[PDB]
């Protein structure tokens, strides 16, 4: 993103605060407004906010040149804050799940983007795909949740459940349709673009580089240079921890199931020696390779009048 | 009414389908999340529901009231009772309460705790599901969308505003004042439990105009008052549901009119044992708001708040029928 981009993006977030908390509207609550606005300050804005950033990318990489104008990438943005409000509400549920913020301020911060949406865009022609894209996108990251919630029972990870499918399918509905489909989904709406087969290819492709996003994410939180990887302790289903169970003699297997999970320093040191046994790496950088050629081949393929500079942009900041 | 509760409850089995049983490679989970809202949404008493089809059937012209238009706004009551249920399983989180209506609170029971967060957000959520199914080729369409979506905000500004009341689990007797109060109960309650029903019905025949909705609304705010209020009396003064607002430390109307009438030393006994868990405690601020008269203060209040809210009725002018303020004004007085 270039410093044009970034620093036009960012100077929309003070007008979306003020938006909020009903400023030239005299309001009957001023001390809970105030705080509303300290709650959206203090975890809205401060990231690399690269969902936002990827709305606006998204829509100038899809709209006719000539349309492209300084208040329709405004609106671009804007729906890009939309996508980061949604963001910072499930950034809270993860901060209250693991321990100033209030419970009912994750479901606050999620109702306020559609706010933003009725005061920006109720008078255009894609406001009711929009709405209806962020009500479905909620209840499958809600899916999501869940699914990756059912890995898990009385404090310890169920190891049975730990199969590539699932964790697939966690990935998709947990992740993939609000972090990738939904900027690209927002872009080509802002567009006018409504055909569900172009709506279709952009998915298929997207739900791709999602789930190599998250491989290689699974896989640096155990083999990257130190945050610090926590995802063992935690008992998460990793992609590392499901090729693990996939490649286990009987003994490994007992290994996974004595120490995935534990609070122990100790036990995280077993199992990172076992997924170093079972070649783990190796096996990450063959399906790195592998995926990387994959999605080229389809992003090349792309077809129904899609752009390929968008998706290639996309996979590259992944990648890298 | 038999035939208008049978009709209502009929739908509940159709709405589950709906959001569960129409994600077919996750069958896992659409099984557990036909369970929470089996859980959470249709047991004991659907007044907000029902009050949505009642409000409906006042509102339309008599020639437009079909089965299916009826079956219409039966859909809308369950979209408030969708919306109630994730409410009402959050505050509980919140509140760290035992019982709801006597069954278990929903983030108690087995391997849920803190996930009772995500199933909040996902039973609000599931309501524009619903909404999308059955109303997105109708002109109400949008308006409600925006309806649900602004109480939604509205409510949660009342319930932040509600825990400004309190601090590290102590009650802060400085901010229960009548004015903020007031405010808790109009955004925390009213909003979803008076104006919504009311708002949705009139959507459902086609009154868009502002300024009947706003007439609605001054109505609604006042008996929406009048209902938390009795509401609060008869927590600490009904004959035993076992009230436990004081346990709690709840910004109640009691605790409120007790702080407006305490002399200094009646004061002291609030900030030493209002918010307290010992039963001793409890049964002190019970003995003060006997003392400082508080149940001939709420009999006053009664009968004064019926009488304004019986005239403002008859001054209410536009389209909108009397008869709908006067019955929902009738099943909350009982009279
Ligand atoms: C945004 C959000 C989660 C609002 C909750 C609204 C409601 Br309604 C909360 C219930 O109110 P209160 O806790 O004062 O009494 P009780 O639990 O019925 O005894
Ligand atoms: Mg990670
Ligand atoms: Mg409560
Ligand atoms: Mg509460
Ligand atoms: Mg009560
Ligand atoms: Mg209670």
């Amino acid at each position: 993103f270039s410093k044009e981009e970034s620093r036009e993006f960012m100077a929309i977030f003070p007008d979306i605060v003020r938006d909020l908390t009903d400023a030239g509207r005299h309001t009957d609550i001023p001390e809970v407004t105030k705080r509303f606005a300290k709650v959206l300050q203090y975890n809205v804005p401060t990231g690399k906010k690269t969902r936002g950033l990827s709305t606006v990318i998204a829509y100038k990489m899809l709209e006719k040149p000539e349309n492209l104008t300084p208040e329709n990438v405004r609106l671009a943005g804007i729906l890009g804050w939309c996508v980061e409000l949604l963001q910072a509400s499930l950034l809270i549920m993860d901060d209250l799940m693991d321990r100033f913020l209030a419970i009912n301020d994750c479901l606050h911060v999620e109702s306020s983007l559609y706010s933003v949406l009725r005061k920006y865009f109720s008078h255009l022609p894609c406001y009711v795909p929009i709405i209806e894209l962020f009500h479905d996108v909620n209840f499958k990251t809600n899916m999501g949740q869940s699914l990756d919630a059912l890995c898990m029972k009385d404090g310890r990870p169920i190891l049975s459940q730990f199969t590539m499918k699932r964790y697939s399918s966690i990935v998709k509905y947990k992740t993939s349709y609000y972090t990738f489909q939904l900027p690209v989904s927002l872009g080509m709406y802002l567009a006018d673009m409504y055909d569900p087969e172009q709506h279709r290819q952009a998915k298929t492709i997207l739900m791709e580089i999602g789930e190599f996003f998250q491989i290689q994410d699974d896989f640096l939180d155990a083999f990257g240079d130190s945050k610090v990887g926590t995802d063992i302790k935690e008992g998460k289903c990793s992609w590392l921890a499901v090729v693990a169970l996939q490649r286990s003699n009987p003994a490994q297997r007992q290994i996974m199931e004595e120490h995935y999970g534990r609070p122990e320093p100790e036990s995280t040191q077993i199992i990172k020696n076992l997924y170093i046994e079972l070649g783990l790496p190796a096996t990450f950088a063959v399906y790195e390779e592998e995926s990387f050629n994959i999605i080229r081949t389809h992003i090349h393929q792309i077809s129904k009048g899609l752009p390929h500079d968008l998706f290639f942009k996309i996979m590259k900041k992944i990648y890298k």
